[PDB]
């Protein structure tokens, strides 16, 4: 009883999907693959369908595809992208080669909200709350997004938000070069590889995002890596001695000690007119030393979100076994592991 499928040209490829999904129309494209919006007759819901490109072309690729499917299957939270269905035209591992992923259909992302909006301190409170609610759940399973930006944050008409982009291929060195938004939201510790980063790298991003919604301007519009580090240390001050030790990169640590020393600026004089609580929260998020940076769970209880905070409605995730990340397998084996994940999928 595998559903009956039907083929059709779209996004320069031959989409072969189950008849339940109708009216396939393209709404995107990149290296990862092409997304199509469609109508799910079985559920009456509008949906987005992503067809993966080159799923098992290399070992690094095959492992990537497995990581995404695994992360996507684990996610069961209102503020995190959900997997409504995952399918493949294949009828046996031997033919297996395509992978499709289905999720609800969202209207726009955070950049598409600021453009046609006047974000009030309440909206900002609401959007950041949701993000921290989702991160709490993500981090509780030792899952780190690593690349929070407005482009991977989706918002429906009601201002309800979801976190997207899990297990996507790493950004090329060229893609992080110059005056690009792809680097503006990264914590310095990973922007220049100071040390082995941890989950608070995401909090730094939330700070960059929140400020952007409060001011309407990019917080750290670096024109390149160095320029960006300067804008960052100008606002938060140069590293203290405790931090300098923590930086493994002998060269990076050596470089920093070359910059004229500077003091943390006064945020109340940087974000003029902002609610002092937002200002207090921002100073807690934008701390250079990732060990002293406020965590998501800790931020949810910050007074800034009192209007939305609720201890009993901010769930944690089930354990997530990611021991596969230190496993060496062949392309065929990562593929096979993928296939078991596809066929063993249980719709919500
Ligand atoms: C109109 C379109 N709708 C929409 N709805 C839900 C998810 C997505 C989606 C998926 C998507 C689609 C199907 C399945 C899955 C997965 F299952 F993998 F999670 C994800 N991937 C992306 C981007 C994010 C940035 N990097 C490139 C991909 N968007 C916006 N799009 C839209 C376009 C732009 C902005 C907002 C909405």
């Amino acid at each position: 009883e595998r559903p009956t499928f039907y083929r059709q040209e779209l996004n320069k490829t031959i989409w072969e999907v189950p008849e339940r999904y109708q009216n396939l129309s393209p709404v995107g494209s990149g290296a990862y693959g092409s997304v199509c919006a469609a109508f799910d007759t079985k559920t009456g819901l509008r949906v987005a369908v992503k067809k993966l490109s080159r799923p098992f072309q290399s070992i690094i690729h095959a492992k990537r595809t497995y990581r995404e499917l695994r992360l996507l299957k684990h996610m069961k939270h209102e503020n995190v992208i959900g997997l409504l269905d995952v399918f493949t035209p294949a009828r046996s591992l031997e033919e297996f080669n395509d992978v499709y992923l289905v999720t609800h259909l969202m209207g726009a992302d955070l950049n598409n909200i600021v453009k046609c909006q006047k974000l009030t301190d309440d909206h900002v409170q609401f959007l950041i709350y949701q993000i921290l609610r989702g991160l709490k759940y993500i981090h509780s399973a030792d899952i780190i997004h690593r690349d929070l930006k407005p482009s991977n944050l989706a918002v429906n008409e009601d201002c309800e938000l979801k976190i997207l982009d899990f297990g996507l291929a790493r950004h090329t060195d060229d893609e992080m070069t110059g005056y690009v938004a792809t680097r503006w939201y990264r914590a310095p510790e990973i922007m220049l590889n100071w040390m082995h980063y941890n989950q608070t790298v995401d909090i730094w991003s939330v700070g960059c995002i929140m400020a952007e919604l409060l001011t309407g301007r990019t917080l750290f519009p670096g024109t390149d890596h160095i320029d960006q580090l300067k804008l960052i240390l100008r606002l938060v001050g140069t590293p203290g001695a405790e931090l300098l030790k923590k930086i493994s990169s002998e060269s990076a640590r050596n470089y920093i000690q070359s910059l004229t020393q500077m003091p943390k600026m006064n945020f109340a004089n940087v974000f003029i007119g902002a609610n002092p609580l937002a200002v207090d929260l921002l100073e807690k998020m934008l701390v250079l030393d990732s060990d002293k940076r406020i965590t998501a769970a800790q931020a949810l209880a910050h007074a800034y979100f009192a209007q939305y905070h609720d201890p009993d409605d901010e769930p944690v995730a089930d354990p997530y076994d990611q021991s596969f990340e230190s496993r060496d397998l062949l392309i065929d084996e990562w593929k096979s592991l993928t296939y078991d994940e596809v066929i063993s999928f249980v719709p919500p």
